């Protein structure tokens, strides 16, 4: 659909798909570090959250 | 930091931990599925390139 599209222009540039590859697992990467950071969030309240109410 | 300032907001707001959990639980379920989208991307090309290079 859209990404018909994607492969269209990504093979008209020369890509490979080991160069696809290398570039997409660092998108992951990113990605996945947003999973890492709403587990701190959850955490960091959770906490809060405990320390607010004993006082 | 800025989450310490978000904390005392969703305190305010009386969202107890088991709110935010169930909340950014399902955030986190669509970031996942990110993650999948890009591995379908790097999959479906590789697919696209190797028809490409039978012609």
């Amino acid at each position: 659909a859209a990404w018909r599209i994607n492969y269209r222009a990504w093979y008209k540039a020369k890509l490979t798909p080991t160069q696809v590859k290398t570039v997409l697992g660092v998108s992951q990467a990113e990605m996945n570090n947003v999973a890492k950071q709403l587990q701190r969030l959850y955490l960091g309240y959770y906490s809060f959250y405990t320390a607010m109410e004993k006082k």
